[PDB]
DNA sequence: AATGTTGTCTTATGCAATACTC
DNA sequence: CTTCTTTC
DNA sequence: ATTGCATAAGACAACAGTGCACGAAAGAAGAAGACACT
DNA sequence: AATGTTGTCTTATGCAAT
DNA sequence: CTTCTTTC
DNA sequence: AGTGTCTT
């Protein structure tokens, strides 16, 4: 039978179940005929990434640009987000030029101040030499990300919900359809920004205000397991962050910190 | 504090959680205020029973045209499957034409037999009185789909995946890459044919011939309860079938038969 | 660290104390580096008044508010006074820092229109008024006054500009000179006015809780530092051990 | 390990992560060693800058050529005793056998960098050359410190061997030796990798296992080999041309 | 590709796995090339055990002396002018900056290399010396690298136009062409370069083989959702199997 | 060089407190 | 006899 | 008595005629000529 | 007039031999 | 000193 | 004045 299935296999592909009752080959095997096959394994997951988030507030920043055109004239909106606080600081721009990203980099660090790092993408106006020169002054150290693949920028494009959400929401609120008002526009993005840093995000247990400015670090965590490259779970690690979809974990021996997906952690003892 | 959260909520339009805490209202209050804005209309009802289905072989077709470059110059392939059975039949055609349509299901119908009824898109070809003008000829209900949102053929554009990639495997598998010489097409037609409609679909205990020759039809099936529109669950009806996706449903006083999602059915007593 | 304050004042113009304490230089070197330069409870009251700046073109007029125990400061920019500019600054006002209880203002139109009048009632704020500039309630924000009006100029002039900040970098002044003002210290405090107001700690560890034991008692005593899926590790208050139990083992303690 | 890194410090002047790797001692420890001592950017083989200095200490041959690659800080140094069109080309032939061959290099204006001989010599390796005051700081700031690098492990080195403000010439050749494996072989500063292995990418793979990468289309491609797989981002060439480019985890699979 | 690699062999005279790889050109032509010119136990570990021995060469008149690395293949020359105990100590000087210090270095026992000076340089380095009781595997390495240093700088300089001798100004200069060519660039059929095995996995494993024997002789490099990726240690072939189908070796 | 995000949306259980049906 | 339009 | 097994979970995935059309912003690449070197 | 669908895909659970 | 390649 | 890197 094991040689019958792989003639059959090689020549119609045959499924595993298919050969494994045709030719009473136990499920195990017939799937090691499909694995086995070159052309028929099209579909393996090899499925990870880390956004990563930052262990405190004022040390990973993510910011990038939106289109809103009920901002109009002035309809770019640049958006920029901590990853520990999640709080969010936007401004108005006409033109997304490098004077826009390091002036709403200035307002962002007027109202939260200066962040360790800003995870931006590889637009022309964060790759630009004014921009290089400008966080070489402020002495903000800049981190790409892939060309075209915003996953890695997740919970900033995250933030582009709300800040689109709730402007939709507030401006349809005062009755205004097409386009915002510019005497209003201002009074629209504050109250906007207002009600999402005071004031709690759904099941959040805090404020994003309180997450910043008093935000939860834990001194050495609790012992967890982690699921290594082979599969296998792995004491000696402790986590210090745990969100919804990723934690932190922290290797006992040598104390390097580093981010792994919730599927992989689970309680040691 | 219902006024306060109803101005809590008009102004900065929070959320029912944060409302709830803020104002130390209960769960049901709050999210009844979130609920009574127009402006955060959440909606999101949208009736999730969608059912393309029939009850016995030769009466319910599906047919659509795809595009395998791996064909060319004659790379438009049309499939058809039947509902019930499962059961592929595809042919190659250079250019999507109503004669192309009827020579596809001369085909298609003189291997399975003379359906009762087609259900394809509102195309060129089909919506053609020269198409309507052949299945008057032979006696074949027609039905359109809405113009645009083609998710009612799903099982058979599902069935394209289920084509197009077992001529891929069997494509790679003879060491065609990009295009499959013009000798050996219609011979990977057949033997893709074969491998799909003569053996087992995955999980399927029978084969599509075995379930379209011999197919199962239950003279009076077993008692369920169906979820009606009130969220009710309602006795008098006995299902004829269950499959993954969606059951067919009897009703026990009229015997009327409907189709509804699975989850909307369970064990009467 | 003197080559590193220079540089600091050169760009932010930062006051002698706070660069004496962020580079840790003594306070005579430090202020003379403030020297060779030319050009050199919280949320409870707040204070807004209006002044002119001709440099800030065409937005001229600037709407200051300062707080009186976290000396914070916040600014907008107007083309004009009107009410839906000062409810404007006054909504990113509370926007930076949180909706207060009073502010204190002048006798002018735009504090006592209509527009500006009903803006109060549903915000929830008090309002007093009195002489058209006293000494008790127009006193500090003629002091913040003086700052913004400093600092915009000082800093436009150490970016290289003159006459009128031209109509691009001028959101930057403003976020420049608010970040010299509110994030660095300007009195002898080791306090920033940003520190004054937010009291910003670190939670060392969790909001206690209690722990259903393996009796099923609940004992008191613990607070918890994760909430992972399915379980929590919670930590005894007396010793520091950590362990591990079922989330619904585990509710807030009082 | 007190003996074992004091030793080190000793005869190389060793920086404090190298020692403390090397013996297994922590930072506390390493830096207070360091301390009682008296004398104490993308991709790499692109670009080299290249200076002369002037050693009295190494007289007669006084004139140092200094070369040190801007994304690895390894640096090669040779000594000449006196610039010429021939020293440079002689200094940038030795450079190029130790740490393979670069496209660019930076220098300033000389006559030794200008001459039609080396200019030739440039065209002959088909090597990038760019002209300087020098002063700058992105660029042409790297050798200068580089320089004084060379000049304190020289110094440092002799004076602790008992050669004060002149080398004996029959132990020059010595003292400029033990200070490059001190410089490149072992850490020096802070990092985690050694300038060695901060030089080339290393030992550039010459297979890696077969991936597909999902292409713009959404379609699954075969065709590249994955040279370096992170959490985040994998690094895959296509056999065809030698590309490498770095796509996200989820857009890569196992072939065959 | 016809042209690159034609100037690569002209300067270089680089081997044809080399410009194989760096034109990408297929290894029939490659061969050709080297045609048309004219004059054209071994797993221990790298930075272990040196040879070093003298073998003069006229052509750098008015000495050589090779120091070879028994793992990597690489070489390092210093070429010295008179042949004494010191030059020796200024060669290992200058080979341990560039290859690393090294474990052990065997000599053939001679009047130059027993001297009390070498032997107290030797224990100055914390580098154990044995006298090469030179053997009959090295016989085929340290004459290698002495008649590869011969011919490469003799196809290099008459490449240059020089037939006698060379210029002591260009004596210098053209010692780094030939370490160059012998180092960095392949030589001969092998696949990994004289650097690559140097500064460079598996526990290792065996797997199981389509006729389920276990084969041993993998190191696996990935061991991903479901599946391994495990490299042939011979061939450096490597393919991906199920991971019920990996076990470790030993 | 540099990784997917949470903010909500409905219905499905487990336990106090009216309002009923004997 | 062109375009013009609705679908795939 | 533990471990080989044919079943769960519980998802991923892509079919929809084809995807590349355009703009902005900042940088890189190619090209015609002026002052210095040859 | 005319309803998102299944075949794989990985890693966790119940019946019988060394 | 214009016209291409990159990315958003 | 070749021609050549440098200017724009
Ligand atoms: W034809
Ligand atoms: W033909
Ligand atoms: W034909
Ligand atoms: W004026
Ligand atoms: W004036
Ligand atoms: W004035
Ligand atoms: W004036
Ligand atoms: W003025
Ligand atoms: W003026
Ligand atoms: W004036
Ligand atoms: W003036
Ligand atoms: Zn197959
Ligand atoms: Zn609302
Ligand atoms: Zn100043
Ligand atoms: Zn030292
Ligand atoms: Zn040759």
């Amino acid at each position: 039978p094991l040689r019958e299935a792989k003639d059959l296999h090689t020549a119609l592909h045959i499924g595993p179940r298919a050969l494994s009752k045709a030719s009473n080959i136990s499920m195990q095997q017939a799937r090691e005929v499909v694995q086995t096959c070159p052309h028929c394994n099209s579909a393996p997951a090899l499925e990870a990434g880390v956004n990563p988030r930052g262990l405190g507030p004022l040390q990973i920043w993510q910011t990038d640009f939106t289109l809103e055109p009920r901002m109009a004239p002035r309809s770019w909106l640049a958006v920029t987000v901590d990853t520990a606080s999640s709080a969010i600081v936007v401004t108005q721009h006409g033109r997304v030029t490098s004077v826009a990203v390091q002036h709403h980099w200035a307002t962002a660090i007027a109202v939260m101040g200066r962040p360790k790092a800003i995870k931006t993408d590889n637009g022309s106006c964060f790759t630009s030499k004014s921009t290089r020169e400008w966080m070489a002054r402020w002495g903000i150290a800049h981190t790409t990300g892939i060309p075209g693949n915003s996953q890695g920028q997740a919970m900033v494009e995250r933030a582009n919900r709300m800040m689109k959400d709730k402007i939709r929401v507030l401006a349809e609120g005062d009755g205004f359809m097409k386009r915002i008002p510019t005497s209003k526009q201002g009074e629209m993005m504050a109250k906007a920004m207002y009600a999402l840093n005071h004031f709690e995000r759904g099941e959040n247990t805090k404020t994003p205000i309180q997450k910043h400015w008093r935000p939860t670090v834990l001194t050495e965590g609790p012992p967890v397991k982690i699921r290594i490259e082979t599969g296998e779970w792995e004491k000696g690690w402790n986590v210090l962050v745990w969100g919804r979809g990723y934690a932190a974990v922290k290797n006992r021996d040598t104390d390097k910190v580093i981010w792994v997906p919730s599927r992989k952690v689970k309680p040691d003892i």
